[PDB]
């Protein structure tokens, strides 16, 4: 499978460069995700004044050695071939006009179309299975002459066509074979669009990418990372090439070889996934679109999951599907990083951080939540008491999903508490940018370091004068974001206050044998970003109230989370959107276990479910990888 690539001239001084296979994939506890294999191709190359005869006594020789597949086989095909595989039934069929022909009265042209048309009925059935044998290689030796090699036979190549053909080549003039690798997904489609491919070498190095690879010394001809894990772990990944050098003289003669390089195979690169827990992940997900839909969200048309460890930033499950109007799916897992959403009132863990951080509340700070009053009578309210006046904690306002008690917060920060009935402040743009800050610190609003291309931070539009903008932003309706920065920011909660960058590589392995790791290279390390600048009080606090979320009779999150099989804790949102002008919801959900040292964490987004007066239960599926995890 190893082609060449380059070939460098000097002192009459060739250095000549030999491919290398690339390295493995695994998931976390080795088994095999991505893989090698070889290709084998049988070609042909049509000469200047090759004959037709020839090629028909070259492809006679081929059927000893290879089997064919007898489609692609026209009936023009077929009705020329059997001319030379008869010629006196041609002859016979052809009387009269042969002798027009003769005489001049008509051309070749003529002729020839009258006798393909002399025939289709019981006498081109004379074609036995061998002679469609034959034929199926000659058509493919005609496709377009000159010294461009057609390809006689790519599927189902065996080795013992390959050998019989290779070893024969020099009685099979024009004939060729030749060795290729192709990535192999023992998997099947799980997590492709996150593993990438490699250019499929007739391509070489893509125009979009060229130059970029150019400057690192490759070459147009070299197969490379096209996309996402390929791309992004291409230099270790990609091998090191078999390099030889020569000396030669007058007319060519080598005196002297070289081995500057032997060459060796690429590195292994071992992934934090469980494929297992990812299979699962997968299944669990089609299987709650499916519910959801029955029960009325027929409009869904986003589902995504991310599940880490939250102590290391290792991404243990990663998967999305995009969902038509009939729930067909289209596997979206890049959407967890790629895609940015409005996520509603999940956010508002973050909130009460940068609340805390700027003094603008205490920890355990109570506030009365009831409908609040704007001049000109611009009303906002919480979901939960449209109507009541119920004085809440940070951590019950957490619990219930009070938009209220952030609101105050949010009007606290700006420097100018509720107070009913006032005009909106005027300028809130030191508060934005403190407010965004703040949720920058746990993951909301920056990218998370995700070791992938392509990872987007979501929309931040300015905050300057738009006092209503800056409301939303405090219960999660202004600025979007992606699932992963929701798992970031979850993990974040979970692990005491420490953001940590998501990774979804592992480590590297110095492999040099084949289907063998090889000792370990290099861990890769999910760095600390950053620890909130919050007191231990405060983490507490918020952690306290995801936990009351999930756990008491009034969370958002008790219906699906109060009964996993180890405690959890965590935070709902929804949040109100518009899909061809009719109102629907984006749920999201993230939450982690066991609460009292968490060793996983999650977020789900589901995009345009119903408004809900009937509230679905979304979180069943984070309910379910829960149960699923800590099973034993
Ligand atoms: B928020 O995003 O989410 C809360 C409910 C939850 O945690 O799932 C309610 C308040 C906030 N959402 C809204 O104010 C807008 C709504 C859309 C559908 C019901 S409320």
């Amino acid at each position: 499978g190893s082609h060449y690539k380059q070939l460098i001239k000097n002192d009459e001084n060739i250095t000549v460069n030999e491919s290398v296979p690339r390295g493995r994939i695994l998931d976390r506890n080795g088994k095999v995700l991505v893989d090698n294999a070889s290709k084998m191709s049988i070609t042909y190359t049509r000469n200047r004044k090759t004959s037709q005869k020839e090629m028909l006594n070259t492809a006679k020789k081929l059927t000893d050695l290879i089997k064919m597949d007898t489609d692609k086989i026209t009936e023009r095909d077929k009705k020329d071939f059997w001319i030379q595989m008869y010629p006196s039934s041609a002859k016979k069929l052809m009387r009269k006009e042969q002798l027009m022909l003769e005489d001049g009265s008509i051309s070749q042209d003529q002729f020839d179309t009258q006798l393909r048309d002399k025939i289709g009925k019981k006498q081109l059935k004379q074609l036995t299975k061998k002679d469609l044998q034959v034929l199926a290689i000659y058509r493919e030796m005609n496709a377009g002459s000159t010294l461009d090699p057609q390809t006689i036979k790519n599927e189902d190549v065996s080795e013992k066509e390959y050998a019989a053909v290779s070893q024969q080549l020099s009685k099979l003039p024009g004939v060729n074979t030749t060795m290729d690798w192709d990535r192999k997904y023992p998997y099947g489609d799980t997590l492709r669009g996150i593993f990438g491919d490699v250019s499929t070498s007739t391509e070489g190095i893509p125009k979009e990418l060229t130059e970029q690879y150019l400057s690192k010394g490759y070459s147009r001809n070299d197969r490379v990372g096209k996309s996402y894990l390929e791309y992004q772990y291409e230099d270790v990944l990609k091998g090191t090439k078999k390099q030889m050098k020569y000396t030669t003289d007058k007319s060519g003669r080598v005196i002297s070889s070289e081995v500057l390089n032997p060459g060796s195979r690429g590195h292994d690169l071992q992934l934090t996934i469980d494929i297992d827990l990812q299979k699962k992940v997968e299944s669990l997900l089609e299987k709650q679109i499916s519910k959801l839909r029955s029960q009325g969200a027929k409009d869904m048309d986003n589902a995504l999951m991310v599940v880490q460890n939250p102590k290391n930033g290792d991404i243990l499950a990663i998967a999305g599907k995009q969902i038509d109007k009939q729930g067909k799916l289209k596997d979206y897992d890049i959407g967890n990083f790629t895609a940015q959403y409005t996520v509603g009132s999940s956010v508002k863990g973050g909130t009460l951080l940068a609340g805390y951080q700027n003094k603008a509340i205490n920890v355990g700070e109570t506030m009365v939540d009831e409908p609040l009053k704007f001049q000109g009578g611009l009303t906002k309210r919480s979901y939960f008491n449209k109507n009541g006046h119920v004085s809440i904690d940070d951590k019950q306002a957490l619990m219930h999903s009070s938009n209220v008690y952030m609101f105050k917060t949010a009007l606290k920060l700006a420097g100018d508490p509720y107070t009913s009935g006032m005009s909106l402040p005027n300028n809130i743009a030191d508060a934005g940018r403190k407010l965004r800050k703040g949720l920058n610190q746990v993951g909301l609003g920056l990218k998370t370091g995700i070791d992938l291309p392509n990872e987007t931070p979501g929309q931040i539009e300015p905050l300057t004068n738009n006092p209503g903008n800056y409301l939303d932003l405090a219960i999660g309706q202004y600025d979007t974001y992606t699932p992963l920065q929701l798992s970031q920011y979850v993990s974040t909660i979970a692990n005491d206050g420490y953001r940590i960058q998501p990774h979804i590589g592992l480590s590297i392995y110095e492999s040099t044998n084949k289907d063998e790791t090889g000792p370990l290279k290099r861990k890769i390390k999910g760095n600390v970003l950053n620890k909130v600048n919050n007191s231990n009080d405060e983490i507490k606090e918020v952690q306290e109230g995801f936990k009351m979320a999930f756990n008491e009779k009034q969370g958002t999150g008790y219906a699906s989370f109060r009964n996993t099989v180890v405690p959890s804790a965590g935070k709902t949102g929804t949040a109100e959107v518009f899909q061809d002008g009719e109102p629907r919801v984006n749920s999201t959900y993230i939450g982690y276990a066991p609460v009292d040292d968490p060793k996983l964490s999650f977020s789900i987004v589901y995009t345009n479910q119903p408004v809900p007066p009937p509230w679905l239960n979304g979180g069943d599926l984070g309910r379910d990888v829960i149960n699923y995890y800590f099973k034993d």
